[PDB]
């Protein structure tokens, strides 16, 4: 079966800095594939806490998230230099609204935080921010360009979460049949739930093309909530036989592990 | 715009209430815009019996409905507790699958069991609608599962509902199980196919979406998504789903979605869930 992967963004949608670490080893168990730590920019303590996730938990590769600028993805280097398999993800806006204040061109000021990535950390994810609204055309040529920069993941997202499943669904294939290079790089979907509709929506990216989902244990987020962990996973499993994907996951402890990282983050 | 009917269904199977808070939560229901509200099951006890006749008193803009077994006896308990009901509808069915019919239904052959056509006609009598469940219709054969929508339809029945007992189909899936009936079904112009799918995948209300690109014009659903286990397709979302997209979908409701934040605060609360 064709191995789709999960990056749990749970731990930054709140925790002191060691039941961060107690939630990350339950996620490193329930076997989710990459975690996202922290954002080692914002302040001391959430660098600490970042560089005391990756000594406590590496099987799964860890991630950090800085915005699009050399200094800070060089501290998130910092940050996630002991790391066994270290990450960053970063972005920019690709949707004209957001651009608009640079110009289509000068958006192409990704692939310089891409390389700039790629040189202090060993993979490189970089997210096209309002991906669901921007020009088809565009955003083929912005992923193609990230990808060419080193990227190892571009994620596409529905920021708004008001996108329909075969919506975002054409929008994951059309990059698969317009990037010319897709095939050295992992495509990762990223729904919010505004219209309850984010399972079903991340599932119809791994349909066409995806091979990572972003989510959160019981979808928790800000405003409407990501993708739930726990429903995309355990409704690909229930229908292997006909999608053929497989998660690393552990199902058997999908309940409890969830149970956990949820009453200790008191959702 | 295409209508698209909403059929509630949270005095129902949100089953944990109160005669008198069922009429709140009734007439809210009314105040919501709703076509149908599946007002509770006359047979259960005297009391549902009761606050079903209470409620058709109370609520008669939408249509008020009943659930019921085919049982003949049933039905005409059913049709007594509407009888004031403005608009009656009478919702009833029969197991549409060969593990159904050959494990629990037993007597009966995919043959014998079309003695659904015997309680619709029944029923097509006592009260004005009647809408019939070929349950768990996403595991019958669908050859069989559309012989039956044609032969209850060609018994009077005016709604004929399609739901994913199971609640484990994907959206796409049952995308296709209402596209063969509205493909396969001689008579569906006489009448419309209802989805009612369930949340255990967390893909209710994708799912009832999908059935309403491929033809069903009428869904089942309850406040909040309450219901059995996962529950079932949440109303706010459907109808707020519908709306967004009304310039790609061209389907709309009688629904004032003014309302729905509301009437949803005061209905989770009245359950006190």
């Amino acid at each position: 079966g064709k191995r789709i992967f999960v990056f749990d963004t749970t731990l930054r949608d709140g925790l002191n800095t060691e039941e961060k670490i107690i939630v990350a080893k339950a996620l490193d168990e329930l076997g989710v594939d990459v975690i996202e730590a922290g954002f080692p920019v914002s302040s001391p303590g959430d660098f600490n806490s970042v560089v005391e996730i990756t000594k406590a938990v590496t099987r799964p590769t860890i991630c950090a998230l800085t915005r699009a600028k050399e200094a800070d993805i060089n501290i998130a280097g910092e940050a996630l230099r002991f790391a066994k398999r270290s990450r960053i993800h970063t972005g920019i806006g690709s949707s004209d609204i957001h651009i608009e204040s640079t110009r289509e061109n000068i958006l192409e000021m990704a692939v310089a935080a891409v390389k700039q990535a790629k040189k202090v950390v060993h993979e490189v994810e970089f997210f096209c921010e309002d991906a669901g609204r921007a020009d088809q055309a565009f955003l083929a040529r912005m992923v193609e360009a990230v990808i060419e920069a080193g990227a190892d993941v571009v994620n596409i997202p529905d920021t708004t979460g008001y996108m329909l499943p075969w919506q975002y669904g054409e929008r994951i294939k059309y990059l698969m049949d317009n990037v010319s290079n897709i095939d050295k790089a992992i495509l990762s979907a990223h729904c919010h739930n505004d219209l309850g509709l984010a399972t079903a929506n991340s599932l119809a990216a791994l349909q066409n093309g995806a091979r990572q989902v972003e989510c959160t244990i019981n979808g928790i987020g800000e405003r409407a909530g990501n993708t739930a962990l726990e429903e995309v996973v355990m409704a690909m499993e229930c229908h292997k036989e006909t999608l053929g994907l497989e998660t690393g996951i552990n199902h058997k402890k999908l309940v409890p592990i969830s149970h956990l990282v949820s009453t200790l983050m008191r959702m």
